[PDB]
């Protein structure tokens, strides 16, 4: 795998039209806090030490929960926070890319265990994962309508086997083309979870109205393809560093031959293209026979927040922009790729001077 980039390269980012200042939960602060005290108190047995789990919170990832589903009800919107940080625990403790892509031991041992918690069978050294996301999965059920718990399980168990077709393809050494990494990444992504849970959030249940009409399906496809594409510009250099390829800017590179500025311009109007087509299938969902729904509407909108939310906490996390990373507020300008972070400067395009 020659390199995605070289520690230094830099290129001008644009900042997406729309999206910015995403939406957030005018409660985010407070949720966050009852969700950090729950994270320490509960995941403690997974983390090595105190500054590993300082690191892991620091990273933010129930601000990204808070700003992708911004119109949720506050107390189901903590439930989902806890859900959130305790994948982030999980990938962290029990996932070494590293390791299971070299070692088909280590990668079977990883997935016999997961089928145990996810089944809720976990003994021994699992017990506490099983026990934990059982509580919390027994909470989320409250209000939580069993149509769409039912998607909401399909959607875990999707993501698993996203995950595990995403390590198969890993080991097996080739870096995609960009029609195999789509079919892979929007398994392994992980959003379609989130897209049910949202309806969870709202109070509401699409199942009866997903079933009927496949534009509203084609609708959450457009926002999915957009969050993952968009996570890939700006998990890039970490996922890259770390030489985990299933990653569409990877892939412009590596695969279709583009140079950075070049590859990052294809990819940036790619997600735009996204963008202007979910504006056009929702403006014909709001003008045909759901438009007066105020349940669909209220979820159309949602899936708006969660393409802003998830633009805009890709530039908060320290997980994608270096450890001890804090925003300095610039959206646009040219970017440099170190190997330890992503600086943000506010530099124009036309000063490129290549």
């Amino acid at each position: 795998i020659p390199a995605a980039y070289t520690p230094g390269s830099t290129f001008y980012l644009p900042e997406f039209p729309y999206l910015l200042p995403a939406r957030r939960h005018p409660a985010s602060d407070r949720i966050r806090r009852s969700c950090e005290t729950w994270v320490r108190a509960n995941m403690r047995f997974a983390m090595a030490d105190q500054a590993e789990m300082d690191a892991l919170i620091e990273e933010g990832a129930a601000l990204w929960t808070c700003y992708v589903l911004p119109t949720a009800d506050e107390d189901r919107l903590l439930n989902l926070c806890r859900y959130t940080e305790y994948l982030s625990v999980f990938d962290n403790a029990m996932v070494d890319r590293t390791k299971i892509g070299k070692d088909p031991d280590a990668a079977k041992e990883l997935f016999h265990r997961v089928v145990n918690i996810l089944a809720d069978r976990a003994v021994g050294p699992d017990f506490e994962w099983g026990r934990v996301l059982g509580e919390l999965w027994r909470d989320m059920r409250v209000g939580f309508p069993e149509p769409v718990w039912d998607r909401f399980m399909a959607e875990v168990r999707r993501f698993l086997s996203g995950c595990v077709a995403e390590i198969t393809s890993r080991s097996d050494g080739m870096v995609f083309d960009y029609d195999t990494y789509l079919k892979v990444r929007r398994d392994s992504v992980g959003m379609g979870m989130y897209f049910v849970l949202g309806e969870y959030g709202l109070g509401i249940d699409l199942t009866e109205d997903l079933t009927r009409h496949g534009e509203l399906r084609e609708i959450v496809d457009i926002a999915l393809e957009h969050i993952m594409l968009t996570n890939d510009l700006f998990s890039f250099r970490a996922e890259c560093a770390m030489d985990d390829y299933v990653n569409a800017l990877a892939v412009l590179r590596l695969s279709e031959g583009l140079e950075l500025q070049d590859a990052v311009d294809r990819l940036f109007t790619v997600i735009e293209g996204r963008r202007t087509d979910f504006m056009a299938a929702r403006r014909r969902l709001e003008s045909g026979e759901l438009g007066g729904r105020a349940d669909v509407r209220a979820y159309l909108d949602a899936l708006w927040h969660m393409m802003a939310g998830n633009l805009q906490w890709s530039y908060l996390t320290s997980r994608y922009n270096g450890i001890g990373h804090v925003w300095n507020n610039v959206r646009s300008g040219i970017v440099t790729l170190h190997a330890d972070r992503t600086e943000f400067s506010d530099r124009p395009y036309w000063s490129l001077a290549r």
